């Protein structure tokens, strides 16, 4: 019944960079296949005087039960046709060197409570995502306000990830 094609989701109308820009807390995650990060984690969106969008995300990486470490990875946009819709070029600092590149889709947000990320790595031959991976993030650490939680849930449900986030915590662990 649902249409869960890449091509077919919605993303937020007219996208702010300036507005979006600042510090924002993830509070729950759906998971893309391979390492990633776990919690504790924190973007920093920036705009530069060109206008050209760029971030900074740090957190807990899971290297062994007995061995964590607080990776710093940066991210720098580039601009498509459609203004919420951008690819993102991310890398650790150590390892700026190589660096990986993918979709980065505001979904929607209000820019001063909440936001959904979404990201598809790979797709079905169907045009649903094989590989994805979704940011719930806040302003706020202590949570979302009311309008907020029902926007976010039902932005959920229609990504076809409901049920699929996990919650993150915040520890100041990467202070
Ligand atoms: O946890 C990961 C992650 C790490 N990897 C491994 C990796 C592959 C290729 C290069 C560096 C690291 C894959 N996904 N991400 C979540 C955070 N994301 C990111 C990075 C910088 C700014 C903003 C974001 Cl959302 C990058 C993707």
């Amino acid at each position: 019944e649902r249409d869960c094609r890449v091509s077919s989701f919605r993303v937020k109308e007219n996208f702010d960079k300036a507005r979006f820009s600042g510090t924002w807390y993830a509070m729950a995650k759906k998971d893309p296949e391979g390492l990633f990060l776990q919690d504790n984690i924190v973007a920093e969106f920036s705009v530069d005087e060109t206008g050209q969008m760029s971030a900074t995300a740090k957190g807990r990486v899971r290297l062994l039960n007995n061995w964590d470490v607080c990776a710093d990875m940066v991210g720098t946009f580039t601009d498509t046709e459609d203004p919420a819709k951008f690819k993102m070029k991310y890398w650790g600092v150590a390892s700026f060197l190589q660096k990986g590149n993918d979709d980065h889709w505001i979904v929607d947000t209000d820019y001063d409570t909440y936001a959904v990320q979404y990201s598809c790595r790979l797709l079905n031959l169907d045009g649903t995502c094989a590989d994805s991976y979704s940011f719930v993030f806040s302003r706020d650490p202590n949570g979302l306000p009311p309008e907020a939680q029902k926007i976010v849930r039902q932005r959920q449900e229609e990504l076809c990830l409901a049920r699929q986030y996990r919650l993150i915590v915040h520890n100041g662990y990467c202070d």
